[PDB]
């Protein structure tokens, strides 16, 4: 309603919420979102900042005893550390005909990192942690961050590596969310200040008060022998995030930060090697990939991702045709490359031994 | 008190913007020299129905005098 080109003075404004930018951590919330035109119903939307979500979603949403929460776990997204944030609107639990269409129209946006639904219901979430449980194992780089509901994983993802679980509901002024909007903001945070072979779980939550369930050490300790990762409340700090496992118990993927630099770096080894895809399998385009994987992973090396103090202890990129291939592979038309890394594991626990004797 | 039309001082006010700034700068906040009043003291409201036109209405403020307010065409 602009028309007289003076300065014009609006008073009952909110205020604005900052984004950051990050490429490792972008997740895909899958949420209650009511949107405005209804064209974007059953799509996956692009939402670059606060200001995008209350053009093409409802903001508001008066309530009714229930509760309309997706809205205020995307704010509690930005102000932990925002992203591009794709949204998947998706209203009831039972309908499983969008249910079934999701893991094919994730595959069909390039750049989701994690997944993340942050609903309060336990029944949705059940229905979307078993319908991306199949999608988790076929090596596309994803990683779901799941919620306990009293103290143990939601058994549709039981012991992969990809999974994160995080127990404690978090309450806002009194509503209770899910934590899984907020540790999606986190990741980007660490990940954008400290790096992806950086362990999340120091960071304090901004927003929220406090927890449903203050967690005491005896039941921590019968929890993080799974990946449980509970959201810990200290009175000089506040609301921490207090674990950094997943639910696979091997040595090799016990953690989230090993998993996740593993994760990216074959994210951004892919995204590499696409344009000397269709060249001439010969020994000249070999190299050309080796130089190019081995350029990324000097360079991880040098800013601190790879645990190795030589370089040639840290990583190996070997490809040829004696080694690594047969003469029949390169005939049916593919090049196979063995790499290597070393990652360095996070100090959980700190023994101090008092003593007053000398 | 004789009252003049604008255009001998507007075009005053584009060799002074184009010599200090450019032309493609717009001249819509030099302040008039010389003139002290403009015949009609000229509303926002009556201003929002004449610059979705080109109209580029002379405006008085009290703090800096006559400006020039409006820089738009008939197209």
């Amino acid at each position: 309603v602009t028309s007289v080109p003076g300065v014009y003075i609006e008073e009952d404004a909110s205020p604005a919420m900052s984004v950051s930018a990050s490429a490792t951590a972008v997740p895909l919330f899958v949420a209650r979102f009511t949107p405005l035109k209804p064209e974007l119903a059953g799509v996956i939307t692009r939402i670059g900042s606060w200001l995008d979500y209350t053009i093409l979603f409802d903001s508001n949403v008066p309530s009714s005893v229930v509760d309309p929460t997706a809205s205020v776990a995307l704010r509690l997204y930005f102000q932990n550390g925002g992203g591009p944030c794709y949204l998947y609107p998706l209203e009831k639990a039972d309908d499983n005909g969008p249910l079934a269409a999701l893991p094919d129209l994730i595959d069909e946006v390039g750049e989701i990192t994690l997944l993340a639904s942050p609903d309060p219901d336990e029944t949705y979430r059940t229905a979307v942690y078993g319908a991306l449980a199949a999608s988790l194992d076929q090596h596309k780089g994803y990683f779901l961050l799941a919620d306990s509901v009293n103290g143990d994983a939601p058994s549709a993802v039981g012991g992969s590596a990809q999974v994160a679980v995080y127990y404690p509901n978090v309450e806002v002024p009194p509503l209770s969310l899910p934590p899984s909007a907020l540790i999606a903001g986190v990741y980007g945070k660490t990940d954008g200040e400290r790096g992806v072979w950086k362990a999340p779980a120091n960071v304090v939550l901004n927003g929220v008060s406090d927890v449903s369930v203050r967690v005491t050490n005896e039941q921590q300790a019968e929890l993080n022998p799974k990946g449980i990762n509970v959201i810990r409340h200290f009175s000089d700090r506040g609301l921490v995030v207090w674990g950094s496992r997943t639910q696979k118990d091997d040595d090799d993927w016990r953690y989230i930060p090993v998993r996740r630099l593993f994760d990216a770096a074959e994210r951004d080894i892919k995204k590499a090697l696409q344009p000397m895809v269709f060249e001439p399998n010969s020994q000249l385009t070999w190299k050309r990939v080796q130089t190019a994987i081995d350029n990324y992973l000097y360079r991880l090396w040098q800013q601190g991702a790879l645990a190795g103090n030589k370089a040639e202890e840290a990583y190996f990129v070997r490809v040829g045709k004696g080694i690594t291939m047969t003469q029949d592979e390169i005939n049916q038309g593919k090049m196979i490359i063995q790499v290597g890394m070393a990652a360095v594991r996070p100090a959980e626990f700190i023994i101090l031994k008092f003593t007053q004797d000398m």
